[PDB]
């Protein structure tokens, strides 16, 4: 299991979401926040954190490949500030209403 | 040591801070977020996304079985929805005002 | 690769910021949260939890001693609540507009 986390431009949040969910998606969550990335001593009356959407897609190992590829193609613009992705290790889900666990938890197969 | 994410209904907060704290719990952090599950090709009008709310709670690897059995206790209702609990590993753990690290910046016992 | 996920308080930012700018730092993320610590069976009317930001910032594995004491020393006061950091592996870092990978999306070398 991983954890896929997509910064994306809030505009793309459905175009994501579609091609996430024709890829098979069954679950996912928003966040709101602010960031930097390389910026091709600071200001008091600036901002220099933009405002992007955190996406946080919980999945099963084989479909990592393919959900990265939905989200890069689906957020793409080619302009600076497209985002950033992270992927990292989940050890256990668990479902609350049930308590069924790991792919039970995550898949589209119940 | 180890990261619990767990989605809860909004509702709920109170009922699962208290359940953890009388667990022994001394440290959560909380979010909002939007997400959608299973939902048992968008809409222009209408929204997938339901509010919830994101804790994390970091705990030595003693506690998570306990704090996941809490957790799902005090926010299950039965309904769609309940939420989803996500465990991930921790490398390091450290206070800030102390420098204090790992259990030490965890832990209820100083 | 790692992610570092430091918990400040609000008005700590422009610090923070500043500091992790002139060690090199050339991306972060930044979330609104809410939170307690040991606070040195609720309350109906009052709220335990403290506002305070979220930063994540993935980082290289050479980088991570570094920028932990960049954050420590910026972020804190002396006073209980100065904050948290939590160190996390991440597998894989993937830049969108690109598709650049790993420590070309993260470096401030290109
Ligand atoms: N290393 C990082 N750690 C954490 N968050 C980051 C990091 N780099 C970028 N982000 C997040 O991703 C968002 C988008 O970054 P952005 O697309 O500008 O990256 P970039 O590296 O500057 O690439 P580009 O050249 O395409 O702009 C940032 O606003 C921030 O929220
Ligand atoms: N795989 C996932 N990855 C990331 N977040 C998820 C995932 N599945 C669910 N979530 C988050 O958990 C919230 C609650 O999900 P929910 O309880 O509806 O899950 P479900 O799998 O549909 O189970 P149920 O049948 O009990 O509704 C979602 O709104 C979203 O924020
Ligand atoms: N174990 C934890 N898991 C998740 N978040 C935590 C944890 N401990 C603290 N936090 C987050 O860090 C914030 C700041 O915590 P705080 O600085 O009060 O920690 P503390 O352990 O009480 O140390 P101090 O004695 O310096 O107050 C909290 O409001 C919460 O957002
Ligand atoms: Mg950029
Ligand atoms: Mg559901
Ligand atoms: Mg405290």
């Amino acid at each position: 299991m991983k954890k896929i986390e997509a910064i994306i431009r809030p505009f793309k949040l459905d175009e994501v979401k579609i091609a996430l969910v024709n890829a098979g998606i069954v679950g996912m969550t928003v966040s709101e926040v602010r960031g930097f990335g390389r910026q091709k001593r600071g200001s008091e009356y600036t901002v220099e954190f933009l405002q992007k959407l955190k996406l946080e897609i919980v999945v099963e190992d084989a479909q990592v490949d393919t959900v990265i590829d939905k989200i890069v193609a689906a957020a793409r613009t080619g302009e600076n500030g497209d985002g950033k992705i992270f992927v990292s290790p989940v050890d256990q889900t668990i479902r609350i209403r049930t308590g069924e666990k790991n792919a039970d938890a995550i898949s589209a197969w119940s």
